[PDB]
């Protein structure tokens, strides 16, 4: 059994997860359904980011101890994950001792081989972005005798002011060529192509600077041992998750082991960089292999990109209570090319939970059922050939689907995936107005070619149902038991091999229902 570790970004509890959070995961846990229907060995591990000044201030506001005041948000969290029916294997927090026991070693090492040296921290933060800017990127400047003195955001254009304080610092240009062979190497390295050229044209190229890792400003994150005025700053802390939940450095490395490197890391675009360059840099300071993919995703848009700060929100809570859960995630990874941006609006939610599900889908089953068991009874006939006309051409069309499908899924086009399978659900309805079943119905000679367009029908849907376990959740099961499929072996990938597993008669239901919601 290959292993498959893959993993989603730890994310902040500064406020409540929204759909672009949602859209990270479920892409995650379709990577992860997908691999083990292919008889992987998968570990997909999601989790939260709990350190920092910030933590302070929302637990303090609200009045309550920093760690009682995360325990409610991951609640509220492992709750969302739970209700999109993520598969997640683990749950990494940073507030607990197997990762703060390895952010502490981690830090120690880098500091014996002389990787960190103590040095001062030097930026111009903006309160209303909550974003640190260098001098050079700065806006409107103000000098006072030639040097800048103050300055406007880039991103607002509000007032900044210096921030000067002890910080440690990881020299990590001294790994630039190692990096860049690695890019070679490996030309998959970072996807899609677009996030690898501005990775190495606006970073890499003009000197990657030496990273601040640690801060005294605030209390609240682990502590550097040899020095606890100084505390771990987001860097360093946050990206050895990925291998501290693995239980690296810990009673039990079995899991580090076996699963580590991970063959893909999952975010979005704005944290590629810490992704491709610092934490690649970091694993060979280590000496660690390091992961065999970063994947950025796009934004989800509204005014700007979805974010929590800002507040211009949806909660995929109200979209499953309203809508249901497959619909959701649906929504989620079909209307947003992986890698690509898009804009949200409840108008293009319903459309695609409409057209595609309820009426595409949907609407072709109840059309199956209900002629099976209108003409045969309820009992349909077993397969056994292409005998219409259009089944040479739909039976080819059904393998070819599979094999588009796939490409479409390793290569992570999730959308094109996704439309691959929905053009032979069209089709599927399309050759039930060519075949024209009812009019097969009259004539008593007609049996055969009557039994062949039903059995041509269930089996298009098996395909499509199979195809979409790693998507939805309930919809295939639902079909599955309204068609009356009973052995496990048919709902997996290897029976999609050769055209037509049913040569038995089944009794679909007497009582169809819509599948959707
Ligand atoms: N709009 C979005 N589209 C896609 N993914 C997103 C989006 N917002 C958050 N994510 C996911 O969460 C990760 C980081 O979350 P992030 O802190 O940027 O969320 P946020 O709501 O913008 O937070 P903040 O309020 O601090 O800006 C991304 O890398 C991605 O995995
Ligand atoms: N460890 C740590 C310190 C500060 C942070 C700020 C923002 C995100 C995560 C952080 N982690």
């Amino acid at each position: 059994k290959e292993t498959f570790y893959i993993t989603t970004p730890i994310y902040y509890p500064s406020g409540n997860l929204h759909i672009g959070h949602a859209y990270s995961t479920v892409a995650g846990d379709v990577i992860a359904r997908y691999k083990r229907m292919q008889g992987y060995d998968v570990r997909y591990l999601t989790g939260t980011d709990e350190h920092g000044q910030k933590i302070q201030e929302k637990a303090q506001k609200a009045g309550k101890t920093e760690i009682e005041y995360l325990d409610e948000m991951i609640a509220g969290i492992k709750q969302l994950w739970a209700k999109l029916e993520i598969s997640n294997d683990d749950f990494i927090r940073t507030t607990e001792e197997r990762h703060k026991h390895v952010v502490e070693q981690v830090f120690e090492r880098l500091l014996k081989q002389g990787d960190i040296y103590l040095g001062e921290y030097e930026g111009w933060y903006s309160v209303p972005d909550e974003t640190y800017y260098t001098e050079s990127q700065l806006v409107d400047p103000q000098y006072e005798n030639g040097k800048i003195i103050g300055g406007k955001s880039p991103d607002s254009g509000h007032e900044v002011e210096l921030v000067k304080e002890e910080s440690y610092f990881f020299n990590i240009s001294k790994y630039t060529d190692r990096l860049l062979e690695f890019y070679d190497q490996n030309p998959d390295f970072i996807q899609p192509p677009s996030r690898k050229n501005e990775m190495i044209n606006n970073f890499i190229k003009p000197g990657l600077a030496d990273l601040a890792v640690s801060r005294t400003s605030f209390n609240w994150g682990v502590h550097v041992p040899s020095n606890p005025k100084h505390v771990v700053y987001v860097w360093i802390d946050a990206l050895v998750n990925y291998i501290s939940a693995l239980g690296y450095l810990s009673d039990d490395e079995s899991l580090f082991n076996k699963y580590w490197p991970a063959d893909i890391h999952l975010m979005a675009k704005e944290i590629v960089r810490f992704h491709s360059i610092i934490w690649p840099i970091l694993l060979m300071a280590l000496d660690l292999p390091l992961p065999k993919k970063v994947f950025a995703h796009g934004w989800i848009l509204m005014d700007g990109k979805m974010s929590k700060s800002k507040g211009n929100v949806v909660d995929p809570n109200i979209l499953i209570d309203r809508y249901g859960l497959d619909a959701t995630r649906y929504y989620l990874m079909r209307e947003l090319p992986f890698g690509s941006d898009g804009v949200f609006t409840p108008e293009a939610f319903v459309e695609r939970t409409n057209f595609d599900l309820a009426n595409d889908l949907g609407n072709l089953v109840n059309r199956t059922i209900s002629m099976v068991n209108k003409y045969f009874d309820g009992e349909l006939p077993a397969y056994q050939g292409p005998l219409h006309e259009l089944d040479e051409e739909m039976e080819a069309m059904a393998l070819e689907t599979v094999k588009s499908y796939t490409e479409s899924m390793e290569s992570l086009q999730f959308s094109v995936a996704l439309s691959t399978v929905w053009k032979f659900i069209s089709r599927t309805n399309k050759y039930i107005d060519e075949t024209t079943p009812w009019v097969l119905a009259k004539d008593d000679s007609q049996k055969d070619m009557l039994g062949n367009v039903m059995a041509h029908l269930v089996e298009n849907i098996r395909y499509a149902a199979v195809l979409l376990r790693p998507f939805l959740t309930h919809a295939p099961k639902e079909i599955f038991e309204q068609l009356n499929i009973n052995n496990p072996q048919f709902m997996e990938f290897s029976s999609l091999e050769q055209y037509g597993v049913l040569n038995e008669s089944i009794m679909v239901t007497g009582q169809p229902k819509p599948i959707f919601p």
